[PDB]
């Protein structure tokens, strides 16, 4: 019976994400929002033989109605990268978008789980938090920077190298969602996997640079869409399952954190009826992994600060 | 398990269809083909943590390697309607696309199930048949015009009207895939539903005009994509399960037929290891349904001849 909104539903991520959500018996109502094309996307999805009632909304006049009653809001709304761009190069465009949409969430569904996909995630989650604080409704257990694609990628690449079924592989990925802030904890992988350091370093780089490589492959036609839909829906399903009282649901996500000096940071989170039930910690890590954590922290702090500073201007 | 090719994989249907297939444990290898953008789509999908190996192919020089060893080929390749168009306005452009692609299938994977989505289905199926005959490999039990979206719509619409879970509703839909040739057998719906004739005729028109409704709603940005991804995947899964020896698998599809004087016709089909096991036929129909079938026959015969006449020009 979960009521889920997708903001940016007409986009590259939004459309297949909305499909996966409509296909799920976990979703009773699916409200779709965008500044273009949403009615057509809703009409299309509405024909699918599943229970979720689909409704489309177009333009800021209609946004409040999309949000009212929502249990979960997912926000792919934003501009994606061109080849040669960094995720930070998106900040100046996507800051405003996220700020405006999350302000609407704060006003119209302040109790919803808020799942931000729009890049750069390392700054857009701090923006969300500070927007919520401005409206007097910040709950740090309910705001999530979606990093699931990093984990999905780690699982796939590990499985490939060891000839495993990726369905049975779970790699914790910590830190943030840009470059060297993406920290895959291969030492914590299940099943246990042994790589010599040369191969381990290559694998870790491949995980870190995976998004950039898809941008390159699409040659100007955007970034990861279909695999993000997959990863985004996974995260939403875990969240909703947890909200329905399912036990033992764990996902990595970039959240308000006191695991390091960074005020936001991704670790495995036990999910529950209230959102974050418990931050499970970084855990025991290798020397290689500890140095990566150490190396990432300055970049993460700078990105958090940039987001916070922007909301100060609003 | 199953080796599936998607011809037209970068399109509105092709991408989310490819996602749904990648997500499925029934699929061991997914080969993607298009004249544009395929390498990036394959890169994106290859990151999802499921077993299917994904490989992208671009342009006709690469089409044979996409097709070799395939068990199923799905063909969403073609141009979609704009508002105001009939499906036959697509004939000149799609007839050639389908002829060329099915000719490559006939040559490189003649044993595969061929699942045609491209419109107008009522003509593109006969095209495929005559191309396969031209190559001396026509098997009538392995060529399918995908009408599943008409069934999916009927289930959803009946479920809405009767306050039922659409997951449990099954309406047989027969005839063809255009306008009045789409014939919903509400009299054979499970569970049994009683509509007065006024609601029945309205419901039946809604089903018939549903595609046009979605083209209208999208207002120039294409036709049904996400719902067709859903319906195409459904069909492909039914086929594959049947291929793996699952019993009692029935799907309606536009196929070579002797049920009526139309040489191609959609009825419920029992699927098995060789494609079509048994055409279950029209069955018992109401007077209202009998008249629809009767009125449809001329249009269907003219569409069949149109496709056949086209292959004569090659
Ligand atoms: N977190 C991750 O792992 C991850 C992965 C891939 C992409 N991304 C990011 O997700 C974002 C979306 O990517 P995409 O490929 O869908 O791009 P897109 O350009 O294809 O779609 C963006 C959609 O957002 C909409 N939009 C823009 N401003 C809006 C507003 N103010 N209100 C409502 N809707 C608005 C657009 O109309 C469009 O439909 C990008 O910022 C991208 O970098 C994140
Ligand atoms: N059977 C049904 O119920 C049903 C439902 C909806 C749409 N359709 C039909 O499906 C077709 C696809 O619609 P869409 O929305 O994906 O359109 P689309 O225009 O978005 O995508 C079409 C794709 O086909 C590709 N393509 C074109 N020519 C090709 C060729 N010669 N070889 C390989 N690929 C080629 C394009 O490059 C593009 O990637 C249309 O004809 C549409 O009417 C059928
Ligand atoms: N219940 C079927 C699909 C379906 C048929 N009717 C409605 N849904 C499975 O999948
Ligand atoms: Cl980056
Ligand atoms: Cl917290
Ligand atoms: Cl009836």
């Amino acid at each position: 019976n979960a009521k889920v909104a997708v903001l940016g539903a007409s986009g590259g991520i939004g459309q297949p994400l909305s499909l996966l959500l409509k296909n799920s018996p976990l979703v009773s109502r699916l409200t779709l929002y965008d500044i273009a094309h949403t009615p057509g996307v809703a009409a299309d999805l509405s024909h699918i033989e599943t229970k979720a009632a689909v409704k489309g909304y177009l333009g800021p006049e209609q946004l409040p109605d999309c949000l009212k009653g929502c249990d979960v809001v997912v926000i792919p709304a934003g501009v994606p990268r061109k080849p040669g761009m960094t995720r930070d190069d998106l900040f100046n465009t996507n800051a405003t978008i996220v700020a405006t949409l999350t302000a609407a969430c704060a006003q119209h569904c302040p109790e919803a789980m808020i799942c931000v996909i729009a890049n750069p995630v390392n700054s857009t989650i701090p923006i969300t938090a500070e927007v919520f604080k401005k409206h007097g409704v910040y709950n740090p257990n309910k705001i999530f920077g979606v990093t699931t694609l990093d984990i999905v990628r780690a699982n796939t690449f590990v499985a490939e190298l060891k000839g495993l079924d990726p369905a049975r592989v779970n790699v914790p990925v910590i830190g943030g969602h840009a470059g060297k802030t993406i920290i895959p904890l291969i030492s914590q992988c299940t099943p246990k996997v042994d790589f010599p350091q040369d191969q381990l370093t290559a694998l870790t780089g491949r995980i870190q640079e995976a998004g950039t490589e898809v941008v390159k492959a699409k040659a100007g036609a955007g970034s990861a869409t279909l695999s993000m839909a997959y990863a985004g829906a996974r995260f939403v399903f875990s969240l909703v399952d947890a909200m329905n009282g399912k036990e033992g649901v764990v996902e990595c996500s970039f959240v308000k954190s006191q695991e390091t000096e960074c005020t936001y940071f991704s670790t495995p989170l036990l999910l529950g009826k209230k959102g974050i039930e418990k931050n499970l910690g970084i855990g025991k890590v290798s020397s290689f992994e500890e140095k990566m954590i150490s190396d990432a922290i300055p970049e993460l702090k700078a990105s958090i600060k940039k987001g916070e500073d922007f909301v100060k201007t609003l």
